[PDB]
């Protein structure tokens, strides 16, 4: 039996990778390029939508729409749940990862509070594992799976230390049935990192909800996709697996249909599959 709806949104603090970003890589990498910062590429690139890393808007864009919120949306693609990046030549720069988004969130507030009915949304822990993957990262991944929830877990512990009350966590997504895990072979390795991280981060989330009072809700984007992946015709879903739009080894042409297309490249999902996840993320909350 479901339980009261959570009360209603009116402004989003979002944190978090290429799964949330709805303009700032864009905005980072043009900075850094225009400072020669060694290594940098503009991202997300030109085969993606205004800056998102997709052909449409993000799931927490479509969730601020839902729910009647205006979005500060401090997702970076490539940010992992720590300081960094997956691209490792941001550091320089910026620190962009969760820690690094919590940190310069905390210092714009120009001494001013943190708004207690904000929801502050946290969306963050495939680029762990891509970077592990991508770079033979030495750990085990259940070691892995362990430092991304300690660092889940310290990003919402410093967002309520500084006055935060109010918080939707995301799991991982399915890294299991990404194409790039599929086509690099690591799909059991995906399946490992993914059930350790969504075991134990709403059991380590559930205590400091408790201990600080805080309304902290769980996404299980899992869940989620497992529903769609299961009956994609009631959705329009045609294409579960084929990118839409290739990048890798090198762009080829998008597909005609992208809105019948589970992903939009080797790593995110489309804008279709967004509006679902946005759509299914509100099911918590009052309008
Ligand atoms: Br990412
Ligand atoms: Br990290
Ligand atoms: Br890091
Ligand atoms: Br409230
Ligand atoms: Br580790
Ligand atoms: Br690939
Ligand atoms: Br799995
Ligand atoms: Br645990």
């Amino acid at each position: 039996h479901t339980s009261p709806l959570l009360a209603p949104v009116r402004q989003i603090h979002a944190f978090g990778d290429s799964y949330s970003d709805n303009g700032e890589s864009q905005r980072l990498t043009r900075e850094m390029l225009a400072k020669g910062i060694a290594g940098a590429q503009a991202l997300p690139g030109e085969v993606y939508w205004q800056g998102r890393w997709s052909n449409g808007p993000t799931a927490v864009e479509v969730l601020a729409r839902q729910l009647g919120a205006q979005l500060a949306d401090h997702a970076v693609g490539g940010a992992k749940s720590g300081a960094d990046n997956y691209y490792g030549w941001m550091s320089a720069y910026r620190h962009t990862g969760l820690a690094g988004q919590v940190d310069a969130y905390l210092a714009t507030l120009d001494g001013k509070p943190v708004d207690g009915q904000a929801l502050h949304f946290i969306f963050v822990s495939a680029a762990d594992f891509f970077e592990h993957e991508d770079f033979a990262g030495e750990q085990p991944l259940e070691q892995l799976a362990g430092s991304s929830v300690a660092n889940i877990r310290a990003a919402v512990q410093r967002l309520g230390e500084a006055g935060a009350r109010r918080f939707l966590v995301v799991s991982s997504t399915d890294l299991s049935v990404v194409p790039a895990v599929v086509a690099g072979n690591r799909v059991e390795r995906a399946q490992r990192y993914l059930q350790a991280v969504n075991a134990s981060l709403p059991i380590q989330l559930a205590a400091l909800r408790k201990t600080r009072g805080l309304e902290l809700s769980w996404f299980d984007h899992l869940t989620f996709s497992r529903h769609l992946r299961r009956n994609p015709a009631r959705y329009g879903l045609v294409e579960l697996d084929a990118p839409c739009q290739p990048t890798q080894p090198s762009v080829r042409p998008a597909c005609a249909n992208p809105d019948q297309y589970y992903f939009w490249d080797e790593w995110h999902p489309t804008r279709r599959v967004h509006q679902l996840a946005g759509e299914a993320m509100a099911a918590r909350y009052a309008r």
